[PDB]
């Protein structure tokens, strides 16, 4: 609402509103909609097919407001607009149209066909965002009405399966709104009022949202199974490919601290290809979904090694040892974050 409309948009939006009005009535007659005295969509009768003057002024004004919200929404998207020229707006060609596609009046509303104009990926993205905003303004109205979501539409209980996020919306209506949006944006472009998209903003949430406030969960064997000597091996399977750590931990490990940040644990972060013990150093490569990581420790020469799907993971050098030397201490147990 805080947005103020430029005069060139003001002298463009009345012509926009009319043009899309006839766009709407041509879409209606192409799909096979007929004129009728009564307000019955199932019986295929509606006085809406006549010109906007004979059309109910409520709908005609609603169309103008509908377009006004659309203009204010292009402006609020951060999509700045430029004026290409004036003569292409003064002179707009008209396709020849078939009689069956024509209504009772001989006037052909379909203006210079938008097929010449091509939709860039950014122009499609803003079409998606306009569709999202229209759906959201559609649902704010329904919620104000008190209509709530329901798996099956209820006329009396005011339940519409339609009140869902646009991503979850049914493909039929989503496409129908999308087409009118797409044709609306193309009509805006064909008015010579070329729109330049805001720069692509990259936003990564890094999965801050989590159960309560826990960032990670640590799974380990019981402290009584600590190994002090010998050769030991266990395997860790990665169903997903995200922030994981696997390795050997001392019985003094804190469940709230990250693996390898302190001296109590030795871990391998394949997500960043990092080996973790009081710091991170580059080691090995990254895993994908389904990769199996093997962990081997030999407390005789105090070495630690790792395998990704069988092959030995190396550090920056040619050495196969993730942690060359450590102390036996109290022992080690398998651990995973
Ligand atoms: N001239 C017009 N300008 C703008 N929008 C219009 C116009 N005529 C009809 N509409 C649209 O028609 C729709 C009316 O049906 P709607 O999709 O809201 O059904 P609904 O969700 O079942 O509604 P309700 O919950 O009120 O029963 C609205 O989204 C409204 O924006
Ligand atoms: C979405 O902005 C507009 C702007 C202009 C016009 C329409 C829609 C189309 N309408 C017909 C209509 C009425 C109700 C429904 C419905 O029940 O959803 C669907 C179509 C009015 C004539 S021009």
């Amino acid at each position: 609402s805080q947005i103020v409309l430029p005069p060139h948009l003001e002298r463009i939006r009345e012509k926009l509103a009319e043009n899309i009005h006839e766009l709407w009535v041509m879409n209606k007659i192409e799909l096979g909609w007929q004129y009728g005295p009564v307000r019955d969509d199932n019986k295929r009768q509606h006085p809406c097919l006549v010109e906007f003057s004979k059309l109910p002024e409520q709908e005609r004004n609603y169309n103008l407001q509908m377009s006004l919200e659309t203009l204010k929404t292009l402006l609020a998207l951060g999509c700045h607009v430029g004026i290409s020229d004036e003569h292409a707006e003064d002179k707009v060609k008209k396709m020849k149209l078939p009689k069956n596609y024509q209504l009772t009046s001989g006037y052909k509303p379909a203006p210079m066909d938008l097929s010449f104009i091509k939709l860039t990926p950014s122009q499609e993205a803003m079409v998606d965002k306009l569709a999202e905003n229209a759906h959201n303004v559609w649902a704010r109205d329904r919620i104000r009405q008190g209509w709530t979501y329901g798996i099956q539409q209820d006329v009396k209980n005011r339940r519409n399966p339609r009140l869902v996020p646009y991503t979850l919306l049914d493909d039929r209506t989503k496409k129908s709104n999308k087409d009118s949006l797409r044709e609306a944006v193309r009509t805006l472009l064909g008015y010579g009022y070329n729109l330049e998209a805001p720069d692509q903003d990259h936003a990564a949430r890094a999965e801050v949202c989590s159960g309560t406030g826990e960032r990670f969960r640590i799974f380990r064997a019981e402290k009584t199974y600590a190994v002090k000597a010998g050769r030991w091996y266990f395997e860790f399977e990665t169903v997903t490919a995200g922030d994981m750590r696997v390795g050997w931990s001392r019985p003094g490990c804190q469940p709230d601290q990250e693996l390898g940040s302190d001296e109590r644990a030795f871990a391998f972060d394949g997500f960043k290809a990092q080996r973790w013990h009081q710091g991170n150093e580059h080691y090995g490569r990254s895993w994908q979904a389904g990769d199996v990581v093997g962990c081997m420790v030999d407390m005789n020469e105090h070495t630690m090694m790792f395998t990704l799907n069988g092959e030995i993971l190396l550090d920056d050098s040619g050495s196969e040892l993730a942690f060359k030397d450590f102390d036996v201490g109290d022992g080690f147990i398998p651990v995973c974050s």
